[PDB]
């Protein structure tokens, strides 16, 4: 098909996401960044779907999380989800695009604006919202690796697979971990989708980057860094250690299985073969930036051996002295 400029679209469908596309770019993303609404943008698309289990309820990725913000932002679990849903309200409403729709899309599109980030594939066509998601099921950053994995494997991924996804913690900041120091990074690039955050959360600790240890923290690397407890956990875990190495050094990996994984989340509770490819909407992310190393003032005898079946693979240092990471804009 094509568009009315004569640009090649598998289906007619997709050219409404067009307009779609250049609004979010300028409004909402400030102009094509990969900056703090692309991040939150990304963790919606998990808040949202994860709200899905055969047994116990939810429609997965269904916009509930915006449909019924009232109900779901006020869960435990979605802290601070309630600034992006309100930033994202009136372009559902402005626009002929249903809210599971486009929390998916929005996501899509701001991840490809990352360096190094990847073209996640997108779908169109998920019905309103029926229902508010059930609460009790987002894993939560204090929450044992057992627990977390259940979790996600009973939404329908396995452990390779929250790996796979938690790339997106290459570019991500937590305002609510430690609410006394917003903005802080889970690894050194939260504006590069690299492999620096399975790089340095595989680093012995150092340091608890506030004033405060904080429920779901564990001990960081570096200043202004801030690790999780359960990245912490999954880093080393024998369920997924092996895994998570594997990633470090690996954009091609990092790409496949994040656009793979994401969009298989993005269909939790849908029924893709219901819905139209819109794939070749999505714009090429550019290229990486920078490359895998670890920080400056640390060598490899920093890393913990949690993967028995290979070693840590002999990254170079950063030169110069152990630095900070400053806090994003
Ligand atoms: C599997 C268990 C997971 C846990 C326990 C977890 C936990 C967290 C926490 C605590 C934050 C910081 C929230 C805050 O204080 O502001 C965060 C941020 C984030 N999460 Fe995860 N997460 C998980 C999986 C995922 C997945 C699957 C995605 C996929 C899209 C994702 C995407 C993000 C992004 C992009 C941010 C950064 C938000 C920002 O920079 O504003 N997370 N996560
Ligand atoms: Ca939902
Ligand atoms: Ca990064």
């Amino acid at each position: 098909a094509t568009c009315d400029d004569g640009r090649t679209t598998a289906n007619a469908a997709c050219c409404i996401l067009f307009p779609i596309l250049d609004d979010i770019q300028e409004n909402l993303f400030d102009g094509a960044q990969c900056g703090e609404k692309v991040r939150e943008s990304l963790r919606l698309t998990f808040h949202d779907a994860i709200g899905f289990s055969p047994t116990l309820g939810g429609g997965g990725a269904d916009g509930s999380i915006i449909a019924f913000d009232t109900i779901e932002t006020n869960f435990p679990a979605n802290a601070g989800i309630d600034e992006i849903v309100s930033a994202q309200k009136p372009f559902v409403a402005k626009h002929n695009i249903s809210a599971g729709d486009f929390i998916q899309f929005a996501g899509a599109v701001g991840v490809s604006n990352c360096p190094g980030g990847v073209r996640i594939p997108f779908f169109l066509g998920r019905p309103d919202a029926v229902a508010a998601s059930p609460d009790h099921l987002v894993p939560e950053p204090f929450d044992s690796v057992d627990s977390i994995l259940a979790r996600m494997g009973d939404a329908g991924f396995s452990p390779a697979e929250v790996v796979w996804l938690l790339a997106s913690h290459s570019i991500a900041a937590a305002d609510k971990v430690d609410p006394s120091i917003p903005g802080m990074p889970f690894d050194s690039t939260p504006g590069v989708f690299d492999s620096q955050f399975f790089i340095e959360t595989l680093l012995k600790g150092r340091l608890f980057p506030g004033t405060a240890a904080n429920k779901g923290e564990a001990q960081s690397p570096l200043q202004g860094e801030i690790r999780l407890q359960s990245d912490h956990l999954l880093a080393r875990d024998p369920q997924t250690a092996c895994e998570w190495q594997s990633m470090v050094n690996n954009q091609p990996k990092i790409q496949n299985r994040f656009a793979a994984t994401m969009s298989k989340m993005a269909l939790l509770g849908q029924d893709k073969t219901k819905l139209i490819d819109c794939s070749d909407v999505i714009p090429t992310p550019p290229a990486l930036v920078g490359a895998a190393h670890l920080p400056a003032g640390f060598s490899l005898s920093d890393v913990e051996q949690a993967c028995a079946a290979t070693p840590f693979p002999a990254l170079t240092a950063d030169p110069g002295p152990v630095t900070s990471v400053p806090p994003v804009p």
